[PDB]
């Protein structure tokens, strides 16, 4: 009755080579009638026993998949954009200190997480201000990133400084000049040592989109340079890597990664190539998304 | 949930709106009525209902006409508080600006908005409108470029009425002050700046505060434009401004400056300024004279200073 | 005008002497009739404002009322039998949530309310950076174990995930020596050591009135309660005895207690007492005149009382 | 959370659960054959099921009866290493004390349980019962003063274990130690030490951990009682401890200066236990283990495959 030696080795080829029942006969020479015995009646005990789990978490399994492929310090997976918007609040909630410095970005991923924090009773003492110039009217006002800005603000209780210059300057003459402004310098500043930033992620894959943004004369040149995604209006390509650089006020990705964390929040196949980009490169080191996308950035 | 507050609620509408008597609501209710009063007392006392009364309407109505009378303002609102404390000053100029800004759009309208604490309250009391009166918001001045708290910005302030009004809005992306005339010359230049201007040349209504010299708010012209400016400001005999265009205490009247012409600002069906002061009276007076503004909202005191 | 005044002069003893219409128009001499379209008239002019606040709150309301009577730093008051005391716990959680400062000192005392409201912290994901500790020593067996003040000290640093050190002495002591033996050892000396400068203390409120399984009768033994009711004592907290007008009252058991003293309780930024019932009136209001806490998680019902 | 996996969680079960195959579990739902054998191997490869097979099952359950023979222990498990880490190798144990410990139990009892990471790795893998049996937690040592982490705590462990059992506890308020023996006198003619006491003497089963000098791993006997207690003990020969009573390699009990400072139960009433289960590993704490064995003060041993083999030298 030790025959159990066997059912490890049995089930260890059922199991592991998953070898069928009648591949385990033929290879060990025994009776397929004899091969079926053996499992069954040690799951009384030990024997080999499997164990399934009834409460279990598909997202929560998504997000631990994403941090495992991309080493990300964090991730949620989740106009389903407002799903993601409440679950990225609540990450960007737990992960703030006091004296913090958040950052933020434009767009109606970046307000859906805003209108989705916790409105504080006192102040939280972090510090918000915009990463990025203003949309020079490419962008309906409740997405401007000042109003983002003040309105994450107004939810922290806390200090906000606003900008008051384009992200998009016509030429490289006024925007260096605009970067010798005190005020330019005291912004930029914070940017320099920024401990939280939020942050879209653009694609060339809606209103917003790079044509009726910078003019396909521009965002044909765009496609050309083979760029995945933008950030900030700074481009990368897929594997994480421009005219209008030298007229373009916002935060160098340089700065964007020595941020503690750099929470990016995005969804879509549509946007996929700018996502991964954004993952390759590091200038995101958390994830705020959908199902469905998420399983896109697995396979 | 709450107790039979609701109760107490409802009769509070009977006795109170329908000025129903104490024993008439008794009978109706087959309440025992002392009940009744008891309801009515504490409904009053646990601020469920608050009943205000306006004590100074008859001085107050009377100083509005004197200066419609002595300016020939189109309309003026003098605003009064017992409560001495200042941020009380503005909620009640606040709250009756609103209403006077509230009844005097027209659907089309373009709004324009500057910054600062007096704006701002006047946008804070806005009511809340249902529906869209198909109005449009915009600054009518640059970014404060750090100089202001945001709560005060002018942005803030023309989204946040918008807000109330349900109106879009176009939000400015340029500073009211450049250091450099170069770099103002090219801003003008841009599509934006030239969308935004477009509508400075077919504003409607405009809530607008006024600066003066002697402000010792942080809000202070040494502050804002730094010391040698102001002296330049002094030495023109300068009273005060709207938008940064300045102007002597007679009205009469910036290379750097991007901001509506006081020009486009008289061309405005409503201009409206509000303010309070003493130390803003020299600006008051100043704006009244030019007519750069035809709405004045403002306190008892501020109001007794301009008339004698 | 002129009639101005009397709408006024009118409304005043309407609604601050809350007189009858039928009694205004007599002292006057005025036909009730026009009394009352004096009223109709002075709202319609907006002389004389009601506000009704439909989205009135009585809880809310109640806290305030505590707050401002007892100079309390916050306060919530709470709706639903044992039932009750869980609306208690969840929003004493909240309001402990609100209060946490990354690096506090939390304190726990023992008992149902405490584990009500602990009950109800969040799970947290990462550490808060926050200290739990008891701020009193074990029941000697008095209690039952998920009431022990290790076990609520314990459990509450679990939901927080956050540093916990439990305490191995009595909170209570045969004789002064062997309590006095136990102060001089390095672990009380290090855990009091958390008391002498802890943050926030979460803390229940006994009295003399209880008849439950904590009857002072019980814990102590009637000789020794006995003699409590002797010197007038209200209340009692972390077995530091007070009267009703929140005087400490020293008790003989004194020199026999390990527990935090209470000039350090009051050290504490928040002290929040989490108490209910009209049996325990007494206790809470020394409690309260003693500054001994200040804040109140509790019922609507006993609010109600506390205010009268 | 759907909405397959809401599925792949109702295949699983008839096909693990009710034995049901899979050409009739997919005549049952409507779906393919195809398909089923997907979503199967999918469950398993995202982890809502997780299969195991005890590739020792033959070598541990020889270990497990020399153990038995060589010591005459009542009963014993040894849980499988060498494929494992620290922390892990004690997961191993734990899982299966639980089992040996739940089975063993019996209505009435009492469960006396002792501190640190072992008794608790066992507590932590308890199934959790749906009806009370009955049964009464206790510490059978004081606490530990400061010098263990509070998840280590002898409370801790007995407060914890009676959640999973749905039994009564009794939480003790006095330190296993106290420099100085006026206090400590005064405590046990206390009613409450009395009360604990009184369990201890009828203690019916004992989760118990063994503690040895050749520690090194914070809880340190240089640590815990401090240089020169240490010592006294080297000097005196002792291998090893259960609830603070010190033994040599021989069974023999110690005295040693602290006997007259300790609260804990007494190695008599150990005994008096009709299980005591002492649950340890590591070839430095072998010292100890075995004298707990010469001396009986354990009838059961919980233990991994390393150590096993090294007992059986
Ligand atoms: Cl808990």
């Amino acid at each position: 009755s030790d025959d159990i030696r066997l059912i490890v080795k049995i089930a260890q080829l059922y199991y592991e080579q998953d070898m069928t029942q009648a591949q385990i006969a033929r290879e060990l020479g025994i009776y397929r009638t004899t091969i079926s015995r053996l499992l069954k009646r040690g799951r009384e005990q030990g024997i080999v026993t499997i164990a399934i789990n009834y409460d279990y978490n598909e997202n929560l399994w998504l997000e631990q998949q994403l941090k495992q492929k991309f080493g990300l310090k964090e991730a949620v997976v989740a106009e389903q954009l407002s799903a993601m918007g409440q679950h990225g609040a609540l990450l960007v909630d737990r992960l703030l200190e006091p004296g913090d410095i958040i950052g933020f970005s434009w767009g109606r991923a970046v307000r859906s997480l805003v209108e989705n924090l916790p409105q504080r009773s006192q102040s939280r003492q972090v510090i918000c201000v915009p990463i990025i110039g203003g949309p020079s009217g490419k962008l309906e006002s409740r997405y401007h990133v000042n109003t983002l800005t003040y309105g994450a603000a107004a939810r922290l209780k806390a200090e906000s400084h606003l900008a008051d210059f384009p992200a998009l300057l016509d030429n490289p003459l006024i925007r260096n000049g605009i970067m010798q402004s005190q005020h330019f310098k005291t912004i930029s500043s914070y940017w320099d040592s920024l401990d939280v930033a939020l942050v879209g992620i653009g694609s060339p894959a809606d209103g917003a989109n790079w044509h009726a943004f910078y003019g396909s004369e521009e965002s044909d040149d765009l496609n050309a340079r083979h760029v995945a995604g933008d950030i900030c209006s700074r481009f990368y390509d897929i594997n994480g890597g421009t005219n209008m650089s030298e007229k373009t006020l916002s935060i160098e990705m340089a700065k964007l990664r020595q941020a503690r964390y750099s929470i990016g929040i995005a969804m879509g196949e549509e946007k996929y190539s700018g996502i991964l980009g954004a993952l390759h490169g590091r200038y995101i080191n958390c994830l705020v998304t959908n199902r469905e996308t998420a399983e896109l950035l697995l396979k």
